[PDB]
C-alpha cells in the first residue's frame, strides 16, 4: 500500500464506496485491477474485476 | 440493451466485491469506469473512482 491524494471529492452512492475529500491523503490497497460496479438477478450489488465481466458485443 | 453476464465464476474476497456465478446476468452501473480500493486515515475502506486518485 501506497499513500496517493483525491484529486477531487466523491460522496459514496453506495456501502461499499468511500467518502473523499479534495486532498485527502488515503492508503491504495488495490490498483492491480480495473474493478467494476454491479449488482446481480438478486437485487445484490458490489466490485469485481472487470476481466470477470462479459459484455455480448 | 447490451447483455452482460459473469464470464467466469468469482468468488469474493471481501466484504464489498460481489460473488458471480458464471453466466448469470450482471447489470453494469458505468461505462467501463474503473474503481481502486482505499483506506482512510480512519480506517475505512472502501472504492472510489480510479481517476480521482492521484499516485
Amino acid at each position: 500500500e501506497v499513500v496517493v491524494v483525491a484529486k477531487f471529492d466523491y460522496v459514496a452512492q453506495q456501502e461499499q464506496e468511500l467518502d473523499i475529500k479534495k486532498n485527502e491523503r488515503l492508503w491504495l490497497l488495490d490498483d492491480s485491477k480495473s474493478w467494476w460496479r454491479v449488482r446481480n438477478s438478486m437485487n445484490k450489488t458490489g466490485f469485481v474485476p472487470s476481466n470477470y465481466v462479459e459484455r455480448k458485443n
